[PDB]
């Protein structure tokens, strides 16, 4: 059994569980009633994470293990917040913020514009659109979702797009923060060895640093509205592409200044990469020069 935390535990009546977001335990979109002492009375929809039917010991554990996680490294507007937990009487549930908006890939994507005659999808048209401004925004709130991280000493290990979720408000909120076969895709079919610092990838070493390498993949991504990185390559031809000190090639609609931005994080040398307070601090520069007018 479980011990009971006051400082999160939200009893079992006040929360609503409703439809699957996916299923890594399982995750169904609730409504917690009365997840702040005010009020009682408001229903807040909220991301429960639970464990599915044939879960394991360490299964338990590793969910036990986030949750924690999240209590140590506290509150900041650009992760997803631990909101309260199910741990007495009852299967585990950690209850944390939703993101009605999906992924930053998600996002991106359906946001691409119109579809020409030329186009995979030419009905592609969106009731929504994002300015330069817009992107540049989304990199800035998810560089201070990383530097608020590395400020609690946490290295993500695997940031990417896919892993960066989007509130009602457009708010970018970093998830996954708390949690290896190279060969392994992800749901949308991508190689995440595709967002690893090359010192992560051959030598196993995860640093800040390694994280501001795939932060500069995560760029790539937004100025590319969600494109994938490496389309058609290989595990074996992407260790080759490392190897020869390969490049992504600057997306277009992307200033030479934020491709070097890209360039700069993918620098051969860790220590010489800029670091995410860096990152925060030109990013905000850039925002305020950026147009909204396209
Ligand atoms: C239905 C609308 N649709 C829009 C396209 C989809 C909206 C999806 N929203 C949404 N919001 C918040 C979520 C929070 C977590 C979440 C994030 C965490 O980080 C710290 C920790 C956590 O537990 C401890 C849950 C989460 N983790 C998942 O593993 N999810 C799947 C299985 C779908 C990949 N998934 C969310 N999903």
């Amino acid at each position: 059994e479980l011990p009971e935390d006051p400082r999160w535990e939200l009893p079992r009546d006040r929360l609503v569980l409703g439809k699957p977001l996916g299923e890594f335990g399982q995750v169904v979109l609730a409504e917690a009633i009365g997840l702040d002492k005010d009020k009682p009375n408001r229903v807040t929809k909220v991301a429960v994470k639970m464990l599915k039917s044939d879960a394991t010991e360490k299964d338990l554990s590793d969910l036990i293990s986030e949750m924690e996680m999240m209590k140590m490294i506290g509150k900041h507007k650009n992760i997803i917040n631990l909101l309260g937990a199910c741990t007495q009487d009852g299967p585990l549930y950690v209850i944390v913020e939703y993101a009605s908006k999906g992924n930053l890939r998600e996002y991106l994507q359906a946001r691409r514009p119109p579809g020409l005659e030329y186009s995979y999808n030419p009905s592609h048209n969106p009731e929504e659109q994002l300015s330069s401004k817009d992107l540049v925004s989304c990199a800035y709130q998810v560089a201070r979702g990383m530097e608020y991280l590395a400020s609690k000493k946490c290295i993500h290990r695997d940031l990417a797009a896919r892993n960066v979720l989007v509130t009602e408000d457009n708010v970018m909120k970093i998830a996954d923060f708390g949690l290896i076969d190279y060969y392994k895709k992800t749901t949308n079919g991508r190689l995440p060895v595709k967002w690893m610092a090359p010192e992560a990838l051959f030598d196993r070493i995860y640093t800040h640093q390694s994280d501001v390498w795939s932060f500069g993949v995560l760029l790539w991504e937004i100025f590319t509205l969600g494109g994938s990185p490496y389309p058609g390559v290989p595990v074996e031809e992407l260790f080759k592409l490392l190897k020869e000190g390969h490049r992504m090639d600057k997306p277009s609609n992307c200033t030479n200044e934020l491709y070097m931005m890209m360039r700069d994080c993918w620098h051969a040398v860790p220590s010489q990469r800029p670091t995410f307070k860096q990152l925060v601090e030109d990013l905000d520069r850039i925002v305020a020069l950026t147009s909204n007018q396209e």
